[PDB]
């Protein structure tokens, strides 16, 4: 069981109290990001949950060219700077090109490898070389025993602060399932890397003929309870005050007024299961 | 809908979980009495409602000479002695329509095998026998499609139906449990109790605690479990029962007192 | 060899010209059955394709107890007897309960194990013991290398005349895919049983009409037979079926492809 | 629609199939020339239109320790020698936006890798470079969503897009080919040419492996099925001794079997391209 140091007082580990990697899908404006982060900060401080603010500066992989992509790298890094200065919390964002790794690492405290891109050697190596902890989204196409090779790429250039994020596996066409057995397989084939659960993207599904993802936000509690009960290092979550109006993955986003309600149940379950042993062997 | 199984045993999705626990196949009277005894002691100590499980026949094994159990006549005699001795209700699976009535005289719950869940005459003969029914969800069936089998049971007068998750086909020779399916099963069938068969879900590519925790945390009516004192010689090793069940009860008591977020 | 003889002039084999196991979903009336069988016979004769007429006497797995189930066993065997007498064609039907196997075997030339029921020991043994060739529908949930256990069960009670029928594999919820690599797996792991492709029930898939694409792909692999259901107006049918007027069009493409691949060699790729 | 690739090579779903055939990865000039030479001899003899394929880089090997190929600069020089020596058009894959333009100066078709087909700036870069594009369908993408990749290419002025089947995720560590996908790809994209990558479609793997498995012994089963549907092309990799290939050896056709495979493909293709749809 390895523990990954993110910032003062924030360390992720499979035996430790869970860390919330929480925020929004996509950066739209400064004031909206500050307001939503402000709400996450209030709730996580109230409940004593360690917190890392999440947002994407770009959606580089939208299905349609007409779908919204975000403010982009230059404006996104400025919004993150203001989040950090305003709230004093660390931030997490994803990186889509090798040349983005260094500039992003000047501001972000964790760099994320997107799910479709986790096998791309030069991107992973560039992210790892940037010197921050790395969150690897497990591809929809990848068995949980194969993530070890992604971790070895990071380790090869000297970065041993790697976390592994579950976000669902392809189940026929246009649907995901979460294999709850995958968490242990990920941890035990990688020397105990912290395992995180993206309950938001795991809820994705879609219409065969659709222009954008569908999703299953009404069931977020079902999935979040089940995952946190396994015993894991972190929970990855997106929210929006009105999910029907979100610009990306609205169908899977938690309504922001339900945040305290969800997190109080996560803490209660995490506090309970983190004290329970393995069965006697 | 809560389903009354016997005095002091009612399964329901908002109620404390019921353990449907026992062994894979009936082999002898004395060994069945001994294992059921261990299940009774642990569940009584922990305070978990209990229904004893065993099959009288394995009707779907890979060779005609492979061991099938004591069979119907002998199995029912064993079940009669389990009930008389421990005062416990019992659940067993029915493989042929004509077994329904005889099984129903002794068993308190009749189970529909997963492969057979769509066979009209078997389901109807089971439903008509007048005891609560447990329907194993086929590996091949989506969780919004169980409603038809429940309606078949209702069409011959049986509204005491429970639904059991045992995994979904995931490529060749492998099963995954979609934890989103529990709510689907309950909501599309008017709120039938949902049960999670942790043992047969693990017919897949050590792992039982992880999966049992995950399922119980969703908030469900029951857990379905097989054990053996020495599984080698997917059954739980019998000495781990108390350790497993105390984790199950603590998680279950917690989630059953926390509310739904009605997320729109 | 591992070729299965069904009746005079009709043998199924992975290296032989393909056999059509062709007919209808369910027996509803004598005259409708004779009319459709009549058409299959006329087309298959014209094209020179060996033919076995298919029908179920009961649909045992409909979604309501009040849903129409067909004429039933007694009336069904009566209908098959008149089909055999009128056309001199062998017949295949599926058997759902152990006790049906013997009386069905008096009349039918091939007995079929339903897909959902292929692991049920007493049903399969009763079917195998009745002494006719057996067609095993591969269950949606079963891998192509596991069918061998069903075939062994049949051999353990004296039946070495077993054929294996692809009908799709589970692919997420409410959808089937046909894995074209599984035909060879089925054949090779069972000592060379004839493999058959059920194009009709394989098309119980999503369609966000495609029978031709799929039949061409399957027959091109090089297999023992095609399983097909048809109806004059499928939408007004009782319980996926090909429009009957397209039968000759479909089968002429199937014959031309089959004749071609059956005279080109397997490559031994190490 | 028909996609003109070079003089005497046009791909289309009603046309005689085009072979996009070659090797998995460029290792050296002489081996590339020798293998390309055998493909050119065999296709010319049989009368099959031909585009030579190879990767200059494998940018997505599972292991950091696995072989990647000669790389962009040396790869482009090999391709220039292959073109001058045989007069064959070539196809290669592109992994970063900035590679598209230099690649297009030499390659005659540019390929989008399966895992990267949703990456907007990559697809747009590739499209803008002015050559026909081959899009590998992701293992995670349904056949009716390829239309969105085609629209990205269209949005920047490139309507010469072909769509390549290479299998779909089937549980863990396995692929299946849905033969009903070809039509769905063609009919939702205004009739783009559909290609079938028989080689990568055969991939499977060991859960604890370091590299891909594969099922080359079944390449004929699969290739027959797919060509019989009625498609625009076949995508194929070979090696003289597949066990020693440095990438995807488990799925590679033994090179001495090339003429035998291809003669069957031509026979089935010529037959099916003469047969109509069923009467409505
Ligand atoms: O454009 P659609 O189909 O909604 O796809 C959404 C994705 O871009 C989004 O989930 C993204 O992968 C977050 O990383
Ligand atoms: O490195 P392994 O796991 O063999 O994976 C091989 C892939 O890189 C290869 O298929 C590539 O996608 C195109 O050849």
């Amino acid at each position: 069981s390895m523990n990954v140091a993110i910032s003062p007082g924030v360390t992720a580990g499979n035996s430790l109290p869970f860390v919330l990697f929480g925020g929004i899908n996509v950066l739209e404006s400064l004031d909206f990001t500050l307001d939503v982060c402000g709400e996450y900060v209030a709730v996580t401080r109230k409940l004593g949950i360690p917190f890392v603010f999440k947002a994407s500066f770009d959606k580089a992989n939208r299905s349609s060219i007409h779908s919204y992509r975000g403010v982009g790298l230059d404006e996104g890094l400025k919004i993150f700077a203001e989040v950090k200065a305003r709230f004093g919390v660390p931030v997490i964002t994803d990186v889509h090109e090798a040349e983005q790794a260094a500039p992003v690492a000047e501001i972000a405290d964790v760099l994320q490898v997107p799910a479709f891109l986790a096998r791309q050697t030069d991107l992973v190596v560039a992210i790892a070389k940037a010197g921050k902890p790395v969150n690897v989204k497990k591809p929809q196409f990848m068995s949980p025993t194969q993530l070890k090779h992604v971790v070895s790429k990071c380790g090869e250039v000297g970065n041993d602060r790697v976390m592994l994020c579950e976000r669902g596996s392809s189940f026929g066409y246009d649907n995901l399932v979460v294999d709850m057995l995958g968490f242990r397989q990920m941890a035990e084939t990688t020397g105990g890397c912290p395992v995180i659960f993206d309950v938001t993207h795991s809820l994705q599904c879609r219409d065969p003929l659709g222009d954008a993802s569908g999703g299953r936000r009404r069931q977020v509690l079902d999935l979040a309870r089940a995952g946190i009960a396994v015993g894991i290092a972190g929970l990855f979550l997106e929210a929006h005050p009105d999910p029907d109006r979100a610009r990306c993955d609205g169908p899977s986003a938690l309504p922001l007024h339900q945040l305290e309600g969800l997190l109080s149940q996560m803490k209660a379950i995490d506090d309970l299961v983190k004290r329970m042993p393995a069965l006697e062997i």
